[PDB]
């Protein structure tokens, strides 16, 4: 209702727009699939080995390793999407190239897991663009090293999902994440911090208007960044372990570039 906020709202609408355009599977779609809505169709459920083998009919000499390779390839694609989304954050392409690379390097994983929560409930996670649903227990039942990779994400998702954020909230939130001045090796932090200040102002107003009855959701939302960091650290530690165990296992280069010095 005033010039300043009017501009923030425009920023919010801009980001939501690019968000829809960049990410095929939104939380709205995911939620309609997971809760039995007639706007979307129900997923084939993978809860053990037979259903796994059956799912390939409906949707590396070891299922645990090919499930892992599946997630890594889906991550590579995710990076591509986030990158596409980042270019649309006003000011981002105008930054030093080196810093754009740096912002993406430390930003993608925190964003992947933020958005992964949209495809999860306490029982499992959507796969193959919402055509599949792989249960938590089946993932946990995977052999030593791989049985542990998905659990920390489920823990995060259940608490994050309690915030009850929709896509328009998330659009701004993942932009705040990308534009973090504290990232290691940033040449010029000042222009980055000015953009973030703007996003944070937009997120704050968005949360007020969207969740008026929700006290300190802004503060609560920002505190989730601690859990995100911890997820990423554990993940790369787990990967360090995999590389010694499976020397025949290959990590995508784009992913390996992102992992080193993390
Ligand atoms: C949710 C899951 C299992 C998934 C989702 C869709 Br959709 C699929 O099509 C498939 Br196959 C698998 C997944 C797991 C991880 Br671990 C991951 O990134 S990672 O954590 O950086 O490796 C990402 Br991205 C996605």
């Amino acid at each position: 209702l005033n010039p300043e906020s009017a501009d923030l709202r425009a920023l919010a609408k801009h980001l939501y727009d690019s968000y829809i355009k960049s990410f095929p599977l939104t939380k709205a779609k995911a939620r309609a699939i997971l809760t039995g809505k007639t706007t979307d169709k129900s997923p084939f459920v993978i809860y053990d080995m037979n259903s796994l083998m059956m799912g390939e009919d409906k949707i590396s000499k070891e299922v645990a390793i090919r499930i892992f390779q599946g997630c890594q390839f889906r991550s590579v694609e995710a990076v591509q999407e986030i990158t596409e989304y980042a270019k649309s954050i006003p000011g981002f392409v105008n930054l030093d190239l080196n810093d754009q690379v740096t912002l993406l390097k430390y930003g993608v994983h925190e964003i992947i897991y933020t958005m992964l929560a949209s495809l999860m409930n306490k029982d499992g996670v959507l796969i193959s663009e919402g055509q599949g649903f792989m249960t938590r227990e089946f993932l946990k039942s995977l052999r030593k090293p791989f049985g542990d990779f998905m659990e920390p994400k489920f823990e995060f998702a259940v608490k994050f999902n309690a915030l009850e954020l929709d896509d328009s909230d998330l659009a701004i939130f993942i932009a705040v994440i990308i534009l973090s001045g504290d990232r290691p090796g940033l040449l010029n932090v000042k222009p980055i911090e000015d953009i973030q200040d703007n996003l944070l102002q937009a997120l704050e107003l968005q949360l007020k208007l969207n969740h008026p009855e929700s006290s300190q959701l802004f503060a609560k939302l920002l505190q989730k960044m601690t859990d995100l960091r911890q997820i990423v650290t554990e993940h790369v530690q787990l990967l360090q372990v995999i590389k010694k165990t499976e020397t025949d296992m290959s990590l995508h280069p784009l992913l390996q570039e992102i992992y080193k010095d993390l």
